[PDB]
């Protein structure tokens, strides 16, 4: 039961944005600023004592991305919940000390081309299977390479969950550089496919993340074993298992953007997980 609590009246005859859609066809909100109240969600998920896990792979030379990522997470990302960072990378030494706030933790994971490529979606089944499943609630699946500029919180969370990429969310589904090759697991027609959704920002519950990752790894080999690799590898592949499998909530460009190449758009007002320039 959630306490007492002091808020606006939704208006139900004032739309929450004018200017985007703020529901899919199949009824899953695409969050937006102004769609939510983060205080009423905020009570929701600290009174099930939610644990949110946060992956990210820092493979070679991208170990240099982790001190920004961690710092800006820690301002930024779940903020007041429960956290464990997984960071999964070849050089455990190189990992920076980053100073946490309290409920927050964090693991290094230590880790041909073809393989190279499945290794994240592998990876991340094969740890679902492990420690996630008795660890955390939800896992969020991001690229290392980002910072984040403003408030990534509970607003997410979700069974299942994919972004809207930042190149492609006013494009037509003919534009969308899905896998067009039927040769591939990963195809989508021309005249099929919502939305382009980002590889580098997906998550969900353990369960479902493990199901998306799991098919996705499956795909890959199969993909592999015919001689072929999708266009955009395994951001493919997720845009295929969520084009079949819909997601229970959108992200909006808020949560993956690119400033240099893309600008700070009316329609966002907030830029709040960004590629480092
Ligand atoms: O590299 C990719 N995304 C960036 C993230 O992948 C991780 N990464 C990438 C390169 C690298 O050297 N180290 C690393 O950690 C890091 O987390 C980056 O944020 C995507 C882009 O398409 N990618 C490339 C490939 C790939 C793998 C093998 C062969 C060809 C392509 N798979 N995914
Ligand atoms: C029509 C408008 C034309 C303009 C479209 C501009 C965005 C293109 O984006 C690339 O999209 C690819 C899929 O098609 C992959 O997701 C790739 O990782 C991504 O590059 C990434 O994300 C970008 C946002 C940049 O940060 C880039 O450095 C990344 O490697």
């Amino acid at each position: 039961s959630l306490p007492r609590m002091v808020y606006p009246q939704p208006k139900v005859l004032t739309p929450c944005r004018k200017d985007v859609l703020v529901v899919t066809p199949w009824l899953a909100p695409i969050v937006w600023e102004g769609t939510f109240n983060i205080d009423i969600l905020n009570e929701q998920f600290r009174l099930q004592n939610t644990t949110i896990g946060l992956t990210v792979f820092a493979i070679k030379k991208y170990v240099a991305f982790l001190k920004l990522f961690l710092e800006t997470a820690e301002k930024h990302f779940m903020v007041g919940h429960r956290v464990h960072y997984y960071v999964f990378t070849d050089q455990p030494a190189a990992v920076p000390r980053v100073t946490l706030g309290t409920g927050r933790q964090l693991s290094v994971l230590e880790v041909r081309w073809q393989d190279v490529s499945m290794r994240r979606m592998e990876m991340i089944s094969d740890f679902c299977e492990r420690r996630f499943l008795s660890e955390v609630d939800y896992l969020v699946c991001v690229d290392v390479d980002m910072e984040f500029r403003d408030h990534v919180g509970v607003e997410i969370l979700t069974p299942l969950f994919g972004t809207l990429h930042p190149g492609f969310y006013g494009s037509s589904r003919e534009a969308f550089t899905y896998e067009r090759r039927p040769q591939s697991q990963a195809y989508i027609p021309k005249d099929e496919g919502d939305f382009y959704y980002g590889g580098a920002f997906f998550g969900g519950s353990v369960q479902e993340v493990q199901r998306l990752t799991r098919a996705c790894h499956q795909a890959m080999m199969v993909d592999q074993a015919n001689g072929i690799e999708a266009v955009w590898h395994d951001e493919s592949h997720l845009n295929k298992y969520l084009l079949r499998h819909k997601p229970t909530k959108v992200l909006s460009p808020e949560y993956l953007w690119d400033q240099q190449l893309l600008g700070w758009p009316a329609v966002l007002r907030k830029l709040r997980f960004t590629a480092v320039p």
